[PDB]
């Protein structure tokens, strides 16, 4: 483990698939986002990313267990031709922030598996941070070239989200959500990133809802989103009661 | 030394050892332990450990001498077919809590030299920070695949030390208890860490014995605790005359 | 992205140029002067860089678009032989204040990028932070090579900005404005810095024209300082309505 | 000038013979400098090579002359006029690799090792400071060493000298930076030698704890260096401690 390195169980017999990523980051998320729609779809984990530029240590997981922290891949192979194969991510955790040579060597590494099996598209999902939301969560959208403005949104239109395309011209995208689209780009790659507007501190499951339904809208998938709504419905009574 | 080097002495002559790790950490738990264990074995010395991700100073040892930071293997030969062969690290540091990619180089050298002597299966020993302690230090303990917690539930039917088999799922351990197993699992390797409960800021002599009994409990091995129950006694009265030296 | 890396878009018919930088620094004073000229002079992009070292964000650029952050070096060709060919560098950022290797990997990377063009010498453009400014900003004056000194005087005699040739022996110049030509000299490059004085906490107009008029004046050039000189009574307005 | 590690720029190979390397970097009441620097005028040193760093401050210094330079340290060579003295090879300069860098601190002292190797240099004195809270008399100069055998070599080039040494027996404290690396890692590759740290308030420029440590070295070395400048240095510097303490 001199450097990033990813352990490959199966080989997935998937073509020109799209990459999509949802790591740890604002309110979860990109991460709750990810892990539902791997959840409905029934994707299978085919890979697993170590690196030694995440924390030093070990997790507990299930039954007593010691794991290093990681990073999955799972595949989805569209029964269709109308349907395109999925490649998602997710996982423990990014590099820290005090390490921006790690971001890049992970995201670089992530990168270089995907294109083996033909990948050229992102999606990347996570969250944007706000003080006070005031109704449903807006989805920010941008891209890494425009003329996959008018392309994504041909493909949103009809969607119950508000997609807003941001226009805060030297804003910035933090972490995987962001690398993967610029250090993708660099190398021929393209895509796009939605963060569901959220307070952050919690984990938001409304604020993932909406991402995961621009998503979906995109790739032309319907799923049930109602274990998100009640993670939603309970959080926010909780919410109630810790501010009383 | 651009990396990591292992200075080594002799190749001795053990196999299929036991990899005990007891490195500074909390309360000193796993150091006390694997010291305490040294020098009860009359484990030999065989190899060093010095890091170019070490703090960048000399210590002063006895008789003036100066000395990088450094980590020591000492072995142990079973005399018998019924307890295994060990090797036992500790040392003055760990790599420091700001160079995460220096603790997975340290780990990594460390599994490599081990294995060279058949090493698969590793035991780590130190702390578990806790605002309190009631009575008895508990032992908490994970291992790196299911299959194993009968294995050295076995071993340890009998104990006198308490063992929680831990349920905390997403906690962490920090450091080489928990790095040489995550690290040691995906090379094929296998194993428990075993923390037992400390306040943390103090060298905890009882914390120690009782891991360590947990511990040579696995390995079949009766050990004097004696000099341990000596410094738990000793800091147990200095810890409360400083509880009465705060009427300042 | 292993490395800091160069994207190469032209090769342009110069050879000896000077270089000049102007990346984000103190009061934003080397950037606004290095931006201002590349507008007047109508300076060509030519090449990008990208780093590691940078911190792990895109940016959002116009229109909804995602990228890296970035340096970029354009060219200005002299239409005559009495004016020197031109290699201005600007960018989003340096490398973050803890990383000393990467400022010396860019720096690096840089000088090799500009001598393949045959550059020798180097101009550089920053701020200097003051506690308060009364009167005109002055300009502090260094250079890698005591000859220098008499050299830049000459081209320096006629101009309205007050340069200082700096005698704070042990002070320092921190990043590329500095690097760039402590590392040249180790290269037999040669050249000065400019540092405009600054409260460094405001975007400073009129502290960027007082350097650009004194690099203009080293390359002989006339340039349109107007849009620097509304920036700085824009800015002024502002302060003096804030402090009410 | 690649600047993708660690450089020595050198000028010149000095006709140097098994030379003692001196080492007087920043540090501690610019204890260890003050003293190379002396050294090294009153020696008429020569300036043979120099030594750039990526993992120093991301700065240029001002110089004489508003002439901006990379951070660096020199080498300075002493030949010595008879086979009675030993030649030198004594390090200074602008600065240590930052605190937050542990391994450019290696990387820096590895490279000076491998130049100073070249000359056939098996011997290293460090000098700097020890930070103290108050000094009571005359500065003392704390000492230790790569191994236990040369406690009584430098003890007997010592006897007869005007500061008083301590051989140092805080077992476990630290020397941080080159003066403790130089000999840590040396002591790695067959190297040996000495630390002399003398008494210090550390954040004031102490040319008197200078005269000290630079005694004790002049005196292992046999030679007689005037003081004086360090003597008005420190006349100076302790009168306008005074004053500065009359508005404070
Ligand atoms: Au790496
Ligand atoms: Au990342
Ligand atoms: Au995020
Ligand atoms: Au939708
Ligand atoms: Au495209
Ligand atoms: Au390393
Ligand atoms: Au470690
Ligand atoms: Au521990
Ligand atoms: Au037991
Ligand atoms: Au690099
Ligand atoms: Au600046
Ligand atoms: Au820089
Ligand atoms: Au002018
Ligand atoms: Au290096
Ligand atoms: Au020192
Ligand atoms: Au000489
Ligand atoms: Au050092
Ligand atoms: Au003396």
């Amino acid at each position: 483990m001199k450097e990033t390195t990813i352990v490959v169980y199966e080989r997935p017999d998937i073509y020109d698939p799209i990459f999509i990523e949802g790591l740890p980051g604002i309110g979860l998320v990109g991460k709750l986002a990810a892990e539902h729609l791997i959840q409905e779809l029934k994707a299978k984990k085919f890979a697993e990313l170590y690196s030694p530029h995440f924390m030093h240590q070990v997790l507990i997981r299930k039954n007593s267990v010691v794991e290093l922290m990681k990073n999955e891949f799972y595949y989805w192979k569209s029964p269709d031709d109308e349907h395109r194969d999925l490649i998602i991510v997710t996982g423990d955790t990014q590099v820290p922030p005090t390490d921006s040579y790690g971001h890049f060597e992970v995201a670089g590494k992530m990168l270089d598996f995907v294109q083996e099996f033909g990948t050229r598209e992102i999606i990347t999902m996570g969250g944007y941070q706000v003080p006070e939301i005031q109704g449903e969560p807006r989805v920010l959208a941008a891209v890494t070239h425009e003329d996959l403005i008018e392309y994504y949104k041909s493909k949103l239109e009809g969607c119950s989200v508000e997609v807003i395309w941001r226009e805060d011209e030297g804003g910035a995208i933090v972490g995987a959500a962001g690398l993967l689209l610029g250090i993708g780009k660099l190398r021929g790659m393209f895509g796009i990133s939605l963060l569901g507007e959220s307070l952050g501190y919690i984990v938001d499951a409304k604020a993932a809802k909406a991402v995961l339904s621009a998503v979906t809208k995109i790739l032309g998938l319907e799923i049930d989103m109602t274990a998100l709504d009640e993670r939603a419905k309970e959080t926010e009574e909780i919410l109630r009661k810790v501010e009383e």
